[PDB]
């Protein structure tokens, strides 16, 4: 029965509000009141809490995993932390030791936020520091890159998930926009700020529509077009509503997350099946009880499945709702299950992810299947303690007749009436049992199962107070009245003892004599005179006669003895300083606590007295460390707890509050013979060393009752030798998910620790492996959803849909934005634009958007739109004669030489826009796209090519901006991988990731393309596929996995004979 040092939490506080974070890495971190703790949302336990913070977390932000894993970069976890008194922790929550200070100011930190751009570093984070600072900080070594100074004071901001130069800041005026951001300077100047026409609550962008964001009022949702800089949706309540608190979007599909004040949550999924974007209520949970002192902080959603989210509410408690499909606009179902299509006769879990429950966007209105309803339900719940002022007791120590049935148990009184059970070894609530209807004073036990507890209740204008007494035994639950039915006219109780052999029981009463109780026959023995000295402290002798001691108000100190019925007294003991207030028995050591501050070490061998002030204010308890020969006390005071000796005198440590530790001790205890239990005054209970010196507990040494599943947690050389052996599944004939059937020469821990990470999987991704049509696309996809990355996730669902479609209406999903097909693409501009031409206001908005149809091939509706200029306004002849010549431009045989020269001059002289649109309204797109990526603007230049062209010529300007991409001043190369995958330039694809280091995903690319018939073995492709077989079996080697290392290098010929030559 080992205990290990460990910290229970308990209530939230006020500064915790925003303290919550959901990572990719499957992992939920909220802020305690000075902790981070660590929780799992699968099994709903605690894992690791971090105490380092002097002050309150404000904010928690995970790490992002947007880069290529290997072993120089390996799957490890690492936290950011801010704190009230403006110091920035980076953590690596692994063993509980920090890498990585930083502190500027004595401010609160306002806004904590990562970078997504992790192509060149992965170390870069971007803080605000008040009033109107912004510091772009390092998480390696802590160095300052560039500093920003405003005008302004910056309430948050968000990154543009699709172009890493765009910034925005949310002020208490109005909405800066940067357009600068780089690493290696700071933005030039204070950028373009905007008036909204103060009491905004949230600013975000949205990761599915580009160029959106959405502006959160308590009554009113807002979708803002950049390029308008209008409102073209709105999401309002009804009148009789719950006003919103707090929206999360979505990025897999569109949709939207939103929170209430009462604590409910919805779910809006934009309408595509019958002008303004509409979103309509698909799920709706329960709400919740709502008091003064009772209310939710905020809520986070899985970033990797989007189907599974989590309230935090003020007292402590955790709520895990999961959102499940089952068969206003009506939903169908996605026809491509796990990237590919499948038929009506293979295993499908719609319920894995939220883009494997819904369909894909479309436009409403247009001539087009299975109806989907989702529902909200209630899988998880978390308790911490309760409020303040507990009221602590231990078990009895282990002892050598009782070693069979032991269990350090501990029991927490609480003012709720209720008192609370714990194990101290794997760290769950055992039990929770409500038992009197006032505040717990104090818990003794007085068998391993049963334990006993008194309260009072308020008192009248006399003094009497009613009193309770109740006896409960633990794996009944029964609670049965001790004294009976005493009526609630009497004296209050103030301290009750109970004897060593839990034989007899005394009850001390304010003006009441001293009573003697049974505990086996709960029967009263013998009732003191009313001629009877006032007790003030009371002990027994740990040593059927027990003996007793007891003082008075005077100090004399009187011993009695007890045996049956019959009570005798056995001496006295002259008067000795003040009032003694404890008495503390042991061996032959009796020690004495004054009010003054002094202990007494009477020792009754010798008849000597030692006494050493402690120069503090005042002693409250002292209890002695349980076991035979151990002569140790802990002394507590009105500021800390001392341990001390009663062999030697000599302090060894101390803990004072103010000095040494930041918060206060209100109960004190001993856990086992080297370790003791302190009671924080926030709501925290620490075991601790016999200093009190805070450890870093390690999540390596931890006993666990049910097996988490995270990868992360393995040595770097286990989790991608896991991956290996999940990958390639069918191993030597037959499916199996254990290691033991694989050559794989390692230690016995190691395999241990991957078999049971193995069996913590659930039973429907169990199944799903263990299937023979179970294509090697959906395994990967299915390895990346489980493992949490970003990059394979993205480049193996485009990869996977682009080899399927060239294989051989099921389209990418807009969230790709150039990614996607022509036609889908051209359909949602039409769709942008109507909208834009619904909501003009202005002539600042119908000149932009004429330019916008005049470039989107409309030309019948634009000379509509020209002809209607006023007839005071400048610009009326220039709009008549452009209205004209569009109308009578229409033929692109004759007569366009001298067009294109004025074209060219306009362009050569400056006037870009002008040019590129008059060459584009001719006959000529492609022109105009040189052009623009000519002069840099390589975005407009590839919409463009997007829109307009046939897919012939579009392929040497999205090759053209790759080629670009790749410059060592860019570093996209991720963006150029996925523009190549969507030009269907696979050997180009495989060249450029094995040119790149990335040994696995080529090989699994180069199997996958080989599968799909993309490119055959000729005597040119030969060699690039044989390197990349040896790169990868060689990789495999390094990993000390023979079975894939042997596997891969007989498939690679005559550069793997080498290898094999050393292998075998």
């Amino acid at each position: 029965f080992k205990v290990s040092a460990r910290t229970l939490t308990g209530a939230l506080n006020a500064h915790n509000k925003a303290a919550v974070d959901w990572g990719w890495q499957g992992l939920i971190a909220y802020g305690c009141h000075s902790l981070v703790v660590v929780i799992d949302s699968i099994t709903a336990q605690t894992l690791q809490v971090l105490e380092k913070h002097k002050a309150d977390v404000v904010k928690v932000k995970w790490a992002r995993e947007n880069y290529h894993h290997n072993i120089g970069s390996p799957y490890c976890l690492r936290l950011a932390s801010a704190d009230v008194n403006g110091k920035i922790i980076v953590w690596d929550v692994a063993a509980g030791v920090a890498q990585c200070e930083i502190q500027e100011h004595a401010k609160p930190i306002q806004d904590v936020q990562w970078l997504w751009n992790q192509d060149a570093s992965r170390d870069l984070l971007l803080a605000i520091h008040p009033p109107n600072y912004i510091v772009l900080w390092n998480a390696d070594t802590g160095t300052k890159l560039w500093k920003k100074s405003y005008a302004d004071n910056i309430l948050s901001f968000s990154f543009d998930p699709f172009d890493p130069s765009h910034l925005t800041l949310l002020t208490s005026e109005g909405i800066v926009f940067i357009s600068d951001f780089s690493p290696s300077k700071p933005p030039s100047g204070p950028g373009k700020k905007v008036y909204i026409s103060n009491d905004c609550l949230q600013l975000a962008y949205l990761p599915s529509k580009r160029n959106h964001m959405l502006l959160l009022y308590p009554r009113e949702i807002l979708i803002l077009d950049l390029e308008v800089n209008q409102t073209v949706g709105v999401i309002a309540i009804e009148r009789t509503g719950v006003p919103f608190l707090q929206v999360i979007p979505c990025f897999q599909r569109d949709g939207l997350f939103c929170l209430h004040e009462n604590g409910c949550i919805t779910l809006r999924v934009r309408r595509s099946y019958n002008q303004e974007l509409t979103y309509d209520l698909r799920s709706q949970c329960d709400a919740i009880r709502v008091t003064k002192t009772v209310r939710p902080f905020s809520m986070v959603c899985c970033p990797v499945n989007e189907n599974a989210a989590a309230l935090v509410v003020s007292d402590g408690r955790v709520m895990i709702w999961e959102l499940k499909s089952a068969v206003v606009s009506p939903l169908y179902s996605p026809v491509s299950f796990c990237g590919i299509p499948v038929g009506v006769l293979q295993n499908k879990l719609p319920d894995l992810s939220l883009d494997n429950m819904i369909g894909q966007s479309a436009i409403a209105g247009e001539e087009h299947l299975r109806e989907v309803h989702l529902k909200f339900l209630l899988t998880g719940l978390l308790s911490g303690l309760p409020a303040p002022q507990f009221a602590i007791r231990m078990c009895p120590p282990l002892t050598t007749k009782n070693i069979k049935m032991y269990q350090p148990l501990l029991a927490v009184g609480t003012s709720n009436g209720s008192v609370l059970v714990y194990h101290l070894t794997s760290g769950l609530l055992h039990k929770e049992l409500s038992i009197h209807s006032c505040e717990v004073k104090g818990i003794e036990w007085t068998s391993l199962t049963s334990f006993l507890s008194f309260a009072t209740s308020t008192p009248n204008n006399m003094g009497l107070v009613r009193n309770e007494l109740q006896l409960v035994d633990l794996p009944t639950g029964r609670s049965i009245a001790f004294r009976g039915e005493r009526g609630n006219d009497e004296s209050a109780i103030e301290m009750i003892k109970v004897s060593h052999l839990k034989q007899y029981l005394a009850v001390v009463f304010r003006d009441k004599p001293l009573e003697l109780w049974d505990v086996r026959t709960c029967t009263l023995l013998r009732e003191m005179s009313k001629n009877f000295p006032t007790i003030t402290a009371l002990e027994w002798s740990p040593s059927a006669r027990e003996h007793f001691v007891f003082t008075d108000i005077d100090g004399q100190v009187y011993h009695l003895t007890v045996e049956g019925n019959s009570v005798k007294d056995s001496a006295r003991i002259p008067p000795d300083m003040g009032s003694i207030t404890c008495i503390a028995w042991k061996g032959d050591t009796l020690v004495l606590g004054d009010m003054d501050g002094n202990l007494n070490f009477w020792d009754l061998k010798g008849r000597v007295s030692r006494g050493i002030p402690t120069h503090r204010s005042w002693v409250r308890k002292i209890r002695f460390a349980p076991g035979k020969g151990n002569q140790k006390l802990i002394a507590m005071y009105n500021d800390g707890a001392e341990v001390w000796d009663t062999k030697e005198v000599q302090m060894v440590s101390s803990l004072r509050s103010g000095r040494n530790v930041t918060f206060r001790i209100l109960d004190v205890d001993w856990c086992t013979s080297d370790k003791v239990i302190l009671a924080s005054d926030d709501g925290c209970i620490r075991v601790l060393e016999m200093s009190m010196k805070s450890a870093c507990f390690r999540m390596d040494e931890q006993e666990l009752t049910e097996p988490v599943w995270c990868p992360y947690l393995l040595v770097p050389r286990a989790s991608l030798a896991l991956k290996a052996f999940l990958l390639h599944q069918p191993w030597n004939g037959q499916y199996s998910l254990d290691i033991s059937h694989v050559d794989y020469p390692e230690n016995e821990e190691i395999k241990n620790l991957l078999q049971e990470q193995l069996n913590s999987l659930s039973n429907d991704i169990k199944k799903l492996l263990l299937d023979p049509e179970f294509t090697l696309l959906q395994r990967c996809l299915l390895v990346s959803r489980l493992y949490g990355d970003e990059s394979e996730l993205h480049f193996w669902t485009v990869a996977a849909h682009y080899l399927h479609s060239l294989s051989q209406s099921n389209p990418l999903d807009i969230c790709y934005d150039v990614l996607c097909e022509n036609a889908y693409f051209q359909k949602f501009q039409l769709e942008r634009v109507n909208l834009q031409e619904v909501k003009r206001s202005t002539y600042d908005h119908t000149r932009k958007c004429t330019d916008q149809l005049l470039l989107l091939g409309q030309t019948d509706r634009a000379v509509q739109l020209l002809l209607e200029t006023s007839a005071d306004n400048q610009h009326y002849y220039c709009d008549s004669l452009k209205a004209c010549l569009v109308t009578t431009v229409t033929s692109s045989g004759p007569s366009q030489s001298t067009i294109k020269l004025v074209a060219t001059n306009m362009i050569a002289n400056g006037k870009l826009a002008e040019g590129v649109q008059l060459l584009c309204l001719i006959d000529k797109a492609a022109d105009a796209c040189r052009y623009l990526q000519t002069y840099g603007e390589w975005n407009r230049a590839a919409w463009l090519a997007k829109v307009r062209l046939n897919p012939e010529e579009c392929a040497d300007v999205l090759r053209r901006w790759v080629d670009h991409l790749c410059s060592p001043q860019v570093n996209q190369k991720s963006k150029a991988l996925l523009v190549l995958l969507s030009l269907g330039c696979f050997f180009s694809v495989a060249e450029t990731l094995h040119s790149m280091r990335y040994f696995d995903r080529a090989a699994l690319f180069v199997e996958a393309c080989l599968k799909y018939g993309a490119f055959e073995v000729t005597e040119d492709t030969e060699k690039l596929i044989t390197a990349i077989y040896a790169d990868y079996a060689r990789s495999l080697k390094n990993l000390g996995f023979k079975q894939g290392a042997v596997l891969f290098a007989s498939k690679a010929g005559a550069a793997g004979k080498d290898l094999l030559n050393e292998l075998e």
